[PDB]
């Protein structure tokens, strides 16, 4: 059954709720982004109406194959009325079309839900800065002051500098980037960029890219493998076993791999700087984990919290134990003491 945290009080409306089939009361299902864990769900047999983002409905409309008519995307930093409540959606910082969801509600009350995010200070510009949120529904991935991560910009820095001095050292070098979902796409895309090189991938994969508005994407990405030298594989691939076959299947075009796992965090961040950053290294294969988050870390978090001052938040991530529930609650306290809400 749908859990409290994904349903809007006072509205006839849910948030990412596609898996628990029909649920009571609800007349409009949101989704703020196309990740699998907020889908769940979701196919041509659904007929109630799904109120997105553009970018999320052709996604909808063209991987999934929901009807048309069911699928209702809204403009970005627009307010709208949906069955008799005014909406705003706003971009999350997240995946390609991940959008935030603001709800005004009859009574007066004001409701954020962050969809996942990664927070910023260009947050605090939007029409959020306008007036006051009551409840926050908050994505708390990240919630805990161990999770400290680079910016994207320098883990971009440090990803284009090291496969150009890789490429120019060994013209015979392929770089491989991993890849299980959308989001995180200015890893291939740079690194594609410096190398004059186009992104090489399935078929499968360049029909999600072409779904999402991304400017100059005919120029940037492939599905003919041998002309490119940046090749996008699926994330299970990305070990010695998976990377050895690969080399083999490119018929001698090639003698060495570099290769690019994109993860969330990793204990590696407690200790190391991104200019640190090290890789596996087996036979002429190595393998980078790089620190590329598209959630908030807890800094990036707690500075955003404190700046809306919310009269009550709703953790949506990592609920399923009373020592992660407690722990948040406990953050969430200090957080409103020291600035003073
Ligand atoms: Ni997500």
């Amino acid at each position: 059954t749908c859990p409290f945290y994904k349903k809007i009080p006072g509205t006839g409306f849910t948030v990412d709720a596609f898996q628990y089939g029909v649920v009571e009361g609800c007349t409009a299902y949101f989704l703020t982004h196309f990740h699998s864990d907020h889908y769940a769900g979701l196919s041509k047999h659904f007929t109630f109406p799904v109120y997105c983002s553009e970018i999320t409905g052709n996604l909808l409309k063209n991987k999934l194959h929901v009807q048309e008519q069911y699928i209702h995307p809204l403009p970005l930093d627009t307010e709208c009325i949906v069955n008799g409540v005014k909406v705003v959606l706003l971009d999350a910082n997240h995946c390609p079309g991940a959008v935030m969801i603001l709800f005004y509600l009859p009574n007066g009350t004001v409701i954020l839900h962050t969809g996942d995010f990664r927070a910023d200070p260009s947050m605090e510009r939007s029409l959020l800065a306008d007036q006051k949120v009551h409840m926050l529904y908050l994505d708390t991935t990240y919630c805990s002051p161990e999770y400290t991560f680079p910016s994207q910009q320098e883990v971009i820095r440090f990803a284009i500098n090291t496969a150009f001095e890789a490429v120019t050292l060994n013209p015979h070098a392929l770089v491989v980037c991993g890849t299980y979902s959308i989001g995180k796409e200015k890893v291939f895309l740079a690194i594609a960029d410096v190398l004059g090189s186009k992104v090489g991938m399935s078929q499968e994969k360049y029909k999600t890219l072409q779904c999402l508005n991304i400017p100059e994407i005919n120029s940037l990405i492939t599905t003919d493998m041998c002309s490119s030298l940046v090749h996008l594989l699926p994330m299970m691939q990305i070990n010695f076993k998976g990377l050895q076959s690969h080399l083999k299947k490119c018929g001698g075009k090639y003698n060495q791999i570099l290769a690019f796992r994109p993860t969330g965090w990793t204990h590696s961040n407690k200790f190391t700087r991104i200019a640190d950053v090290i890789p596996q290294t087996k036979g002429n294969i190595s393998i980078y984990g790089i620190p590329y988050s598209e959630h908030s870390s807890y800094l990036e978090m707690k500075r955003f919290v404190q700046w809306l001052k919310p009269q009550k938040i709703i953790p949506t991530v990592n609920v399923g134990t009373w020592k992660s529930r407690s722990t948040m609650e406990k953050y969430f306290r200090e957080w409103k003491l020291e600035a003073g809400y």
